[PDB]
């Protein structure tokens, strides 16, 4: 592309004496880059299109989340518009949940994400500018299905093959009755959270693009649907419960396998 271009050299001029690693690519150079020179490091993200409106709303989301308490790197800056724009942070230390880890340590990574999970849904959402809740998510999943932009090759098992139109079919049937409000991180997956290598404290949370106010079993899906694997990542069903003792502390309830399949088949949209 171009806009694209003028975007990536821009911010090289920007940075100078830094360092470029690809951490993910895709479009022209578009997508995630740690940017290192003595010694600091940033995170740069530049978006394909309307991944790009996601981009500048995330700028907004890190510096809110920051100042409400909520351990996320800070924004040193964003910009462009639909079709590309950018984002620019410290980088986070550690190592991403993502990582294999010690597998004396995989325990302590479940309760860690829990209770980063808590502390989110622990913010008053009444106080939170950004909505991310079912009023806005489902219409965003019918926009996708009639954009084509629904990955219909990689959905999960029970659903291969199924049309962008039968999917959007199965979210409105089964929609939840009530959304229990918390706000939201969105993309809750162990890719997002990266942690202390020593004590597994959290140090950071990324990809803050779809924070808002929703039902806490959005976040609780992703990362048990995550969490349920053995290798990459590497949890499994010991993790899991884990992961739901310590959110459990933390929440009184009742946890309902429903809203789960529900929020594991409204992120197929996205």
């Amino acid at each position: 592309h171009h806009h694209m271009d003028d975007a990536l050299r821009a911010l090289r001029g920007r940075y100078p004496g830094c360092e470029w690693v690809v951490v993910e690519d895709g479009a022209s150079g578009a997508g995630v880059y740690r940017l290192r020179g003595g010694g600091r490091e940033l995170f740069v993200k530049v978006a394909a299109l309307g991944a790009g409106v996601g981009l500048l709303g995330e700028a907004e989301r890190l510096v809110w989340l920051a100042e409400v308490g909520i351990p996320v790197p800070r924004v040193v800056e964003g910009g462009g518009d639909e079709r590309v724009a950018w984002l620019v942070t410290e980088a986070v230390p550690g190592r991403p949940a993502s990582a294999r880890w010690p597998r004396e340590q995989r325990l302590d990574v479940a309760v860690a994400l829990a209770g980063l999970a808590r502390s989110l849904h622990a913010l008053d959402w009444e106080r939170c500018p950004f909505d991310r809740s079912l009023a806005v998510t489902v219409p965003q999943a019918a926009r996708a299905v009639a954009e084509g932009s629904v990955d219909l090759e990689d959905l999960d098992e029970e659903r291969k093959g199924w049309s962008g139109e039968r999917l959007l079919a199965e979210l409105e049937r089964t929609r939840p009755a009530d959304e229990d409000l918390a706000v939201c991180h969105g993309d809750l997956c162990p890719d997002n959270v990266l942690l202390d290598p020593r004590t597994c404290e959290v140090t950071g949370l990324i990809d803050v693009g779809r924070v808002g106010r929703a039902d806490r079993h959005s976040d609780l899906a992703l990362v048990l649907r995550e969490l349920a694997h053995e290798e990459d990542p590497w949890f499994g069903p010991e993790c899991s419960a884990a992961f739901l003792r310590e959110y459990g502390r933390g929440w009184d309830g009742a946890v309902s396998e429903e809203k789960l399949a529900f929020y594991r088949l409204l992120d197929e949209f996205f």
